[PDB]
């Protein structure tokens, strides 16, 4: 008379902690395959709008399954814990593989900063066209399969377009119209945070957290990268993080975007 967590999966190592909660790689007893399965550090609840759980719960009760959001499958809870069940991305966080690229003296090329947000914005257009919209959008909610594909994780601060409740996410990836409360349209703050992500995988020095320098970037200002890409290409992802706000482009109007 053990935890259906206990009875039903096999835990096999620990492979992060967020979202209020620790992720542990799981085997399914019953048919085999690798799960991500994160347990609620806390307890049933706190008061709505800035409670994750509730985004999470509401995100993955909204949305389908497409093969550029981490795939969900059950959700129960024990002992007044949260349980999440998640596909399982063998190829670790897109932050981990910068890391291990920037340490090693090497830096993500055109032709894959390319398609690392080619197959991103078809994972957000999904999101959006479901009226829903992320709002976390940062390598470390990126993660890799068959490791090639990318997949957006971490819903804990997803919303509803249309009645939105917002926390807004890591202020590195945060565009200053949701700081200012300017919710008008929520879909172009992923935009904006993709755009800095692409940075990110670039070879751009670590985000600025505050001051002049993240008032800098939302100028438009797209923050320095030792490395010389397309200006075509160049040019789309400064219209990604240009200041204000329905002029970025759309991620359908990214996911037919030939220069991708
Ligand atoms: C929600 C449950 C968050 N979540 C996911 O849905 C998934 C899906 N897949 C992964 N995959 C993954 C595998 C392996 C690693 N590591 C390998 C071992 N090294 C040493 C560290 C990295 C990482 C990720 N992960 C998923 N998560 C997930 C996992 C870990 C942290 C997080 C947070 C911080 C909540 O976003 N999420």
């Amino acid at each position: 008379m053990a935890s259906r967590y206990e009875k039903e999966f096999l835990e096999v190592e620990k492979i992060g902690v967020g979202e209020f909660g620790t992720v542990y790689k799981c085997i399914k007893r019953l048919d085999g395959c690798v799960y991500a399965i994160k347990r609620s550090m806390k307890t049933f609840t706190e008061l709505s709008n800035e409670n994750s759980a509730l985004h999470e719960v509401y995100a993955h009760a909204v949305l389908g399954h497409h093969p550029h959001v981490v795939r969900y499958y059950s959700s129960w809870a024990e002992d007044d814990h949260m349980i999440i069940q998640n596909e399982y991305c063998n190829g670790g966080s897109l932050q981990a593989a910068i890391s291990e690229n920037t340490k090693s003296g090497n830096h993500f090329e055109e032709p894959k900063l390319k398609d690392i947000l080619l197959q991103i914005s078809l994972g957000l257009n999904y999101i959006h066209n479901s009226s829903m919209v992320h709002l976390d959008i940062k390598p470390s909610n990126i993660f890799i399969c068959h490791k090639v594909m990318y997949k957006i994780g971490d819903l804990g601060h997803a919303t509803s377009i249309n009645k939105p409740k917002v926390e807004e996410g890591d202020s590195r990836f945060l565009a200053n119209e949701i700081l200012q409360e300017d919710y008008r349209h929520l879909p172009k703050a992923d935009i904006f945070a993709l755009g800095l992500t692409i940075a990110v995988a670039a070879g751009a020095e670590s985000l600025p957290t505050n001051g002049a320098a993240w008032h800098h970037i939302r100028k438009g200002n797209f923050p320095d990268v030792p490395q010389e890409l397309s200006e075509s290409f160049s040019s789309l992802l400064k219209n990604m993080i240009q200041p204000d706000a329905e002029q970025r482009p759309s991620a359908a109007a990214l996911a037919r975007n030939t220069v991708l």
